[PDB]
């Protein structure tokens, strides 16, 4: 049912490197292939070893404890247990024709937090706006568009070590749409004080796990924590303005529907908070294929 495809192309993000071919039958572990041989590659940054990167498996005091709080680096997977083959982390999607971490800093799952903040959409009086396709009210996101890729999407980023979810979700979201890093510590505060009351009233778990990532290896992978903190009334996010931080490009509350374009698997998460809201989200019926 459809195998991870992203981690799968080449060239590696970054590299000219070229993955080995993985035939869609021969994606996962279970299946028999004596013959496979992917290329070994992890990035010269990674290698290089910064504070944010594991050591290499070989490196004589390096034990990581996989499937576990390994210290300040969380090892768990949101999918539950993987595989420790060789000594290292098996991709729990499957094979991907690469061995060694790429760009990726850990051996395994490398944690990420994407903090969707909805409001719904409303008019020059503050009401709702109801759309006449699906007879619900029109939600929106704020979103993000990054100069690498110039693709809106959920303004999220990796975990930092030995910090909480709860903590990178609001980091994240004050960093990257309200421009935080760039602000007086006194507004810092006002914005935390408005998230402290945001993050706290409405908020549910859209998803938790692996993500199909082109930076993915058979032994590193993406993981993400997609999290909607939802503001009814508009009270919250009323008085709140927006501001991309240094490495978002722009910044706007997105209308909701599904013609949206997103970056990455981030507009299923979108659907699903829809989903979850009782929000629009079909916007052409394709009755005219009927209308007569
Ligand atoms: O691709 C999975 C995740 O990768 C992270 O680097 C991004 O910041 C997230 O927004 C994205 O969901």
């Amino acid at each position: 049912e459809n195998s991870h495809n992203k981690a799968r192309t080449s060239p590696y993000p970054g590299s000219k490197v070229e993955r080995s071919q993985v035939p869609n039958e021969k994606v996962g572990w279970l299946v028999e292939w004596q013959d496979y041989k992917p290329v070994e590659y992890t990035a010269v940054s990674v290698l290089a070893g910064p504070r944010w990167a594991d050591p290499q498996i070989s490196e004589s005091n390096f034990s990581p404890k996989f499937n576990e709080k390994d210290g300040h680096v969380e090892r768990k997977s949101k999918n539950g247990l993987y595989e420790i083959e060789n000594g290292r982390p098996r991709n729990p999607a499957g094979r991907t024709g690469l061995v060694g971490r790429g760009l990726l800093g850990r051996w395994g799952p490398n944690h990420a937090a994407d903090p969707i903040i909805t409001r719904w959409k409303r008019d020059s009086s503050g009401n709702k706006i109801m759309h006449p396709v699906s007879g619900k009210h029109i939600l929106q996101f704020v979103a993000i568009k990054r100069k690498d890729c110039g693709e809106w999407a959920i303004p999220g980023g990796m975990v930092d070590p030995g910090e909480k979810i709860s903590a990178t979700l609001k980091r994240e979201f004050g960093e990257e749409a309200l421009n935080s890093l760039q602000k007086t510590s006194a507004e810092k505060r006002e914005i935390e004080e408005k998230l402290h009351k945001l993050f706290s009233q409405d908020h549910l778990v859209i998803y938790k796990g692996y993500v199909d990532d082109p930076r993915n290896t058979d032994n590193a992978w993406m993981e993400t924590e997609a999290v909607n903190y939802h503001d009814e009334t508009g009270e919250i996010m009323d008085n709140l303005m927006l501001e991309a931080g240094d490495d978002a490009g722009k910044v706007k509350w997105v209308d909701i529907n599904d013609k949206l374009k997103l970056y990455a698997s981030h507009s299923q998460f979108i659907k699903l908070v829809a989903e979850k809201r009782d929000a629009h989200w079909s916007e052409d019926s394709e009755a005219d294929c009927h209308a007569l």
